[PDB]
């Protein structure tokens, strides 16, 4: 019966929204992030039941906490790892289950992206507030304090922004007319500046190619953006060729990756130390470090240029999500895939072995012969 | 019959040095920090082989990384995650199995702290060296660039430092001759300063009442420091009242607690959010953040005064070392015991939920014995 209709990967969890107003997570469950009240690893897809009834229409991991909101509810929801404020209540308290940000109660969302340790939302009318960590800039109000509820970030006055990304410490957007951004933690060259510069406040990105940016994502020390084109540009760090050149070579603006030059990527994920970018025709491509399998190409060595990630029956992919030692997708035909680090059951297949290649999650997908059952938080997770 | 010699606790692994020179190590094995060439958990103590026979007399935690030295060998070894250059071998990499730090060879040992992050070495004739993040100054060396390899602190020429600590983001240090110092990260007052401001080089504490300080140690956000008359004083984030007085408010300078003014603290360690200490009669007090029992003291209620954790036989504690979750501790009968967070297999003692009361490491101890394991025997 259930669709899923969006996945996020988080440093080690992973979260779904299903049909049917169903919010579920798995994987660590150490600082909160899974929302079910108890601390546990979740080795399998697990119900989030304080979400229930709560109309939730997107859900974005961060490291070791969750987002999710809800158009009609008119709220935003956070929960897990509290420090530096990076759930947004107005102190640095850990969450265990959902609570409403209601500093934000009734703004109309557009999207949201999470970091390691900030967190940004994007309006409806193309406004950002942003919270948490602040000490290389990366929250964009032009100081280095931390803030533990949203703030709106001032120099996007008059602008009109249409997606935000967070890393480790930076975080990048583009705006509806195609301008790309990026601010805090520059020391890698990842806000695509030309240098390795903090920004305190965000900067226009000057070197694109000649080309307006249609979608930005971050990994935890790269940047990946897409043109009106469709051309992939990354920046940022390579030391584990994440950043897909066919070389180790960091760059300080953006760079065509000229390998998928003759592909339309449709959609970009950056995980810790690995990145993932899906064309137009559905073909799913990894790239970088690969120690647990989590470009999923069959192996465990590094790959520092794109190589086609393959499902049964060559399925096309329609969404994709890195987590720090894993990755998922989900397929044309409703099939939900994971692969990578599995120790913290991240993958959602049971109890596992790390994979190297995509393996279906049965409780949430069409086939693997069961469709079977996402479970209820009140069973025991260590049986 | 081997000894404990050393114990010591990361966020999710703890590491103990046995007489005979052996390493031992167990929890979290992700980021290399077990040491034993693969990314598993140990949930029982695992042999670090690659250190036989080196000498090995001491090891030390960081948060996801370890470090031990040879006097012998007249060598540091490092390994685990290499993010920021907190293993100091002039590259990133994470480390899977221990490497030397080859800018440290040759050079007279006396103390190492580890941080989230960064490390700090005291020679053994009072000088310093740092390397790892540096983003808030906590290096000591003026700026805020990361430091791949060791530097000296040379804000130290002419000072004799007797030990060092190290936080999440932030150092402090005491002098021979009993000054303290802190540095880094310091929003919270953990400093010791009288501000919530960061520092880039070491600056004193002139807040003591004239008291000087035999020793220091760091939590997260926290710090704690003993006078030479024993008096324990604890400084910075209280939030989880792991300063201890009584109440959940920050301190900006040290401040003494009372509760604990009759006794001598022998031993101190900061965890993530806790705190233990030792008094020279062998009783362990804790406090602090207590929801995977970390604290000891048999719930999972936080303790925000110190409370006396129990041992069988109300047998003395010599050792205490606390990690993020959980906590490390020896007793006078040669026993190991470990409590709180057990989902990375921190505690050693087998596949195990939580404890919130300490429990013994039956690989360790005397009462007490199975054995210690081969890195080839299949954790799962």
């Amino acid at each position: 019966p259930r669709k899923v209709l969006i996945i996020s990967a988080g440093a080690s969890h992973s979260v779904a929204l299903l049909s049917g107003d169903i919010v579920c997570s798995w994987g660590r469950g150490e600082d909160g992030q899974l929302g079910h009240g108890d601390a546990e690893d979740r080795p399998s897809p697990t119900q989030l039941s304080a979400l229930d009834g709560h109309q939730i229409v997107s859900v974005t991991c961060g490291a070791d906490h969750t987002v999710a909101y809800s158009q009609s509810g008119m709220e935003v929801y956070s929960w897990g790892w509290g420090d530096f404020g990076r759930l947004g209540h107005g102190n640095s308290s850990d969450l265990f289950t959902p609570l409403p940000i209601k500093a934000l109660h009734g703004i109309r969302i557009k999207q949201i992206a999470c970091g390691d340790s900030h967190c940004l939302a994007v309006t409806m009318e193309g406004e950002v507030q942003s919270w948490g960590r602040n000490q290389n800039g990366q929250l964009g109000l032009g100081d280095t304090e931390d803030s533990l509820v949203p703030q709106k970030i001032q120099a996007f006055e008059g602008i009109r922004i249409k997606m935000v990304a967070a890393g480790a410490e930076h975080t990048a957007a583009v705006t509806e007319d195609g301008d790309l951004y990026g601010w805090g933690w520059g020391r890698y060259g990842n806000l695509g500046l030309g240098d390795r510069t903090d920004r305190l406040v965000p900067e226009r990105v000057t070197s694109t190619g000649g080309e307006k940016m249609s979608m930005v994502a971050c990994g935890w020390r790269h940047t990946i953006s897409v043109s009106y084109s469709g051309a992939l540009y990354t920046y940022g760090w390579s030391k584990y060729g994440q950043l897909g050149h066919g070389d180790l070579e960091d760059h300080l603006i953006p760079h065509k990756l000229e390998a998928l030059s003759n592909s339309f990527i449709s959609q970009i994920s950056g995980g810790w130390r690995h990145t993932m970018a899906l064309t137009s025709d559905g073909k799913l491509y990894g790239w970088g470090w690969n120690k647990f399998g989590q470009v999923g190409v069959g192996n465990n060595l590094d790959q520092c240029s794109p190589v086609q990630v393959r499902f049964p029956d060559d399925q096309k992919v329609v969404q994709v999500s890195c987590g720090w030692r894993h990755t998922l997708a989900v397929t044309e035909r409703n099939n939900v895939f994971a692969w990578g680090r599995g120790t913290n059951g991240q993958l959602g297949i049971g109890e596992s072995v790390d994979r190297n290649f995509p393996k279906i999650i049965e409780a949430l997908s069409v086939d693997g012969a069961s469709g079977q059952h996402i479970e209820s938080s009140n069973i025991d997770p260590s049986s």
